[PDB]
């Protein structure tokens, strides 16, 4: 299963999932076709096992650090540079199978809400304190954050054109959260 | 020509482009089927027109304002939430669409690289006159807020989850870019 997996990632840095094969994958694998069908029913479905453990492995970045304020956005921002950015070819493919897939849609959207539902609380903490202004309704600033994150992280891996520079986004990400949080 | 494409955006209201046929179209047209090969190659050859005339008119709205620094923006802002939101069916087959035509690809960047050197040129204008600090360059903050709001509209228009509610989705923008560009 491990090596399907390994082989699966390996392939996508070099090409998009619908040029992969389940032989290939099968190949990689040091495994016959019928025997990929035994772990996993499609080559769809190693990409939403690939995507599943990449975000988890997000969220529990997260979650450590749960358990300066400029420095602790950038930190929190910053495990989704950095874990995104070490699988970008799963990123890459698991954004474009948001499109036809409803389970690797439903995946990204649960932790979009669960990470939005955890920025919200912070900023709601922060106000609690007196640190940050009481502008915004929190939850809807931390969307519109959040969602600015996922499409500039996104076209920054992608290499889009337009995307802020890679060597850049995070700064220019935590600039952004941070006036608007504590701005006002 | 021009009932061919009313047609595409009534349909479209109802259905995804996959669910049109040419035969649709035709027949809302008032027109044969061969008789539309004449006006358009194929029905992606439709949403790519429709596509180019929403943008232009949102980019036609923002020369009109280029020819209270948080009305501005807001004004700006609104330029694309009434132009987009007023072509929801569109904005949304059109957005799909850059997954799978390289010229709404190609359409979609080039008038995102027009808006967001616009948007630099006003953020250098106030920082030329002491209004804004010099913080991030112009140039980035610009392509983040810029892909931000793309992300965010879209994903309200779309009812997404998570997405800002329509009705929040301008104030929560305008807070974003008015902290970000003068605050820090
Ligand atoms: O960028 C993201 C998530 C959106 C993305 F596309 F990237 F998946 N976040 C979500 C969580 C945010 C956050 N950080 C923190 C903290 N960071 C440090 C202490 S608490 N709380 O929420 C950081 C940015
Ligand atoms: O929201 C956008 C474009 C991104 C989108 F997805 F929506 F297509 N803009 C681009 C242009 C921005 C802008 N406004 C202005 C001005 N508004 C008023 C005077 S000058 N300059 O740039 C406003 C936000």
């Amino acid at each position: 299963e491990l090596a399907i997996l390994a082989t699966a990632e390996n392939l996508l840095e070099d090409r998009p999932l619908a040029d992969i094969s389940v032989d290939d994958l099968a190949k990689g694998a040091g495994i016959s076709r019928p025997t990929f069908y035994f772990y996993f029913p499609s080559k769809e479905a190693v990409l939403l096992t690939l995507l599943d453990r990449v975000v988890n492995q997000a969220d529990m970045a997260l979650q450590t650090l749960a358990e300066d304020r400029e420095n602790m956005w950038r930190t929190g921002i910053n495990v989704f540079f950095e874990t995104f950015g070490s699988h970008k070819a799963v990123t890459r493919a698991g954004q474009a199978a948001r499109a036809t897939s409803v389970e690797v849609a439903e995946l990204w959207s649960t932790f979009m809400q669960k990470w939005i539902a955890y920025t919200a609380a912070v900023i709601d903490a922060e106000r609690d304190r007196g640190a940050a202004p009481r502008t915004l309704p929190a939850h809807e600033l931390a969307t519109a954050l959040n969602l600015m994150n996922e499409r500039t992280l996104f076209a920054s891996f992608a290499g889009e054109q337009p995307s802020v520079p890679e060597a850049r986004v995070l700064d220019t990400l935590v600039h952004i959260w941070v006036t608007s949080i504590y701005g006002e």
